C-alpha cells in the first residue's frame, strides 16, 4: 500500500491521473519524482521548469554543479539528484526531443531508467514541449517499465484522450 490517490489503473504496474506533477509531488512526497530533463539539466520550461520553480531554483543550482563535475547526460540517460522539497530523490531522465531531431527509438532507453526504482511519480517522457506523441509515449512506458509508475498528466483533455485510446 502506498499514498498515491485518484489514479486510474492501466496495467499491473502503470497508473495515470490528471494532475500537476508539482502539486502531486508536494502532497505525496514520493521517494522518486521523475523530471523531463535535457542533457544539460537546464530546467527552463515544461515539467522541468515547473519542478525547478517549485524548488526556488535549488534544483538548478544542484544541477549546474552536477554538470560542471560530470558533463552532459546522454539522450536516453538519467541521473539521480535530490528531490529538494518535492520528493526524496529526483530522477532526471532525458527523453528524445523531437523538436531537436532526436531519434524516437531512444524513448525506450529513457523509460528503462525507471526500472532502477521500485515506485516513481513521473510525467510522460518526450511529451509536451519535447514534441513526441503522448499516446506513443504511454505505449512505450507500459511496454518498458516493470516497476510501479504513477503518471501525472497536466492537461485534462490529453488525459481523457490517453485513457480513451489506451489498448
Ligand atoms: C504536456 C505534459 C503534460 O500535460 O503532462 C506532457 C509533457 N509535459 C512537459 O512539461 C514536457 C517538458 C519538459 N520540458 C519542457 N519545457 C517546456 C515545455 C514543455 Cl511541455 C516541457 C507536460
Amino acid at each position: 500500500v502506498n499514498s498515491f490517490s485518484g489514479y486510474l489503473k492501466l496495467t499491473d504496474n502503470v497508473y495515470i491521473k490528471n494532475a500537476d506533477i508539482v502539486e502531486e509531488a508536494k502532497k505525496v512526497k514520493p521517494t522518486v519524482v521523475v523530471n523531463a530533463a535535457n542533457v544539460y539539466l537546464k530546467h527552463g520550461g515544461g515539467v522541468a521548469g515547473a519542478l525547478n520553480k517549485a524548488t526556488n531554483n535549488a534544483m538548478q543550482v544542484e544541477s549546474d554543479d552536477y554538470i560542471a563535475t560530470n558533463g552532459p547526460l546522454k539522450v536516453g540517460g538519467s541521473c539521480v539528484l535530490s528531490g529538494h522539497n518535492l520528493a526524496k530523490h529526483c530522477l532526471h531522465v532525458v527523453g528524445p526531443n523531437v523538436n531537436k531531431g532526436e531519434d524516437i527509438q531512444l524513448l525506450k532507453s529513457a523509460y528503462e531508467n525507471f526500472n532502477q526504482h521500485e515506485v516513481l511519480l513521473a510525467p510522460l517522457l518526450s511529451a509536451g514541449i519535447f514534441g513526441a506523441d503522448p499516446i506513443h509515449s504511454l505505449r512505450v512506458c507500459v511496454d518498458t517499465v516493470r516497476t510501479n509508475v504513477y503518471l501525472a498528466v497536466f492537461d485534462k483533455n490529453l488525459y481523457d484522450k490517453l485513457v480513451s485510446s489506451f489498448l
